[PDB]
């Protein structure tokens, strides 16, 4: 069994203990999450993960199965283009639209900041993208400002505040992959995604089974909880995963 | 007299140079006459253009001076005294964050963005977009043309003025291209040197200089505000047909 948990707005107590739960008994949690490596590594996580909405993925430099290639300590798989080529084609569609498209590469780490209500540091992480660009646009811009990404061959979402630009970015295809990755062919065969947000349906239809903890209303066909985030969590590990275990 | 002129699209050509305007510039330097840039550029960018104090910068936020000018006024700055006119940028962008928060929406400007973004918004090589972004009290703003009319009731509430300079909106306060040459021309040595101020604009965004001077003329593309001389080129074509007219005959 695998767990993948896309929980940046759940996982951030008696969360932690269930985490912590599984851990000790040798099930291994893969965070697959929207933030930088550098923020995952702030929040102290070790690899495997899945950074930038499925853009890349990270493995222990001594991960059994030789994929990807060495970047610091790790071996990095990237699934999507580099933020490099992200930011070029975005110039273009810029160019396009006739009007200033900004995203983070554009901003100071002290107004990523103040737009986000982060600290500057968690700013200047958060502004260390290997692959996704946060936009910041007009909302009576966004319609244009979308098909100038498309005519330019990137590809969009929406993350719950801003617009993200990225092409080959996804949850699911990343969590394919890493599956794939597995040492242990019989302990990857069953995998769980829980997800807090609609925008987790690539992660939900790449698992074996989906639970959603988040406070909407869950995409069909997947399994919730009776209440959202951290007991949410916390519910889905003692009644779904913990009783698996003895079996 | 005293001869004030506004930089781009007057005094500089279609690159940001000197066309017919070396030979105009060049004579009433001969004559003894005083020329003094009036400018929305920061100081930085004026210096890069190689022009000597005294000038006035960021649409009359600061007038720089010569450190030994005659007339002590303003505070030392190297090899310069600088009378600060309006609000300094650090305020400036401090209202700006309360502005945002009464809008409840971002407002971005020049302090907000890399040098490598100014250069691409403005087509300016990097290297000129950080002496853009060295500004002292007027920031230039990015905004969303709908959210435009929110924004600038927000600045006013905080206290801030606005003004649109062509591509862009801008955030200040006591930036004035009038009050600016006003103040200059009663810090000049000799005041019957001051006595008759001209002012050389090219745009409507030079209405504030025009006011303040005794003969304004306009060299710009469109129709002179009421009130304002004409020429019949515009830019420097329009500066040296303004001098030979205009000014030599009040000297002769």
């Amino acid at each position: 069994m695998i767990v993948f948990t896309d929980l940046d707005g759940t996982l951030l107590g008696p969360a932690r203990e269930a985490l912590e739960r599984l851990r000790a008994l040798g099930v291994p949690v893969v965070p697959v999450t929207a933030k930088t490596r550098k923020e995952v590594e702030a929040l102290g996580l070790e690899p495997p993960f899945i950074v930038e909405n499925g853009g890349g993925l990270y493995l222990p430099r001594d991960w059994p199965v030789r994929a990807g290639r060495p970047k610091g300590g790790y071996r990095v798989v990237s699934l999507a283009w580099p933020y490099r080529k992200v930011r070029a084609r975005l110039r273009e569609a810029e160019a396009l639209a006739g009007r200033p498209i900004l995203g983070y590469g554009d901003l100071t780490a002290e107004a990523v900041a103040r737009l986000t209500g982060l600290s500057r540091e968690a700013a200047r992480r958060a502004k260390a993208r290997e692959y996704d660009e946060t936009l910041v646009l007009c909302p009576e811009e966004v319609e244009a400002v979308l098909e100038a990404l498309e005519a330019v061959g990137l590809e969009w979402t929406h993350g719950g505040r801003f617009y993200h630009a990225a092409k080959g970015a996804d949850k699911g295809r990343a969590v394919a992959r890493l599956r794939a990755l597995w040492p242990d062919p019989e302990e990857a065969r069953f995998a769980v995604g829980l997800g807090d947000s609609l925008n987790d349906l690539p992660l939900f239809r790449a698992v074996d089974l989906a639970v959603y903890v988040g406070r909407g209303d869950p995409p069909e066909g997947v399994l919730a909880t009776p209440a959202p985030g951290p007991e949410g969590f916390r519910y889905a590990v003692e009644r779904y995963l913990l009783p698996r275990l003895s079996r």
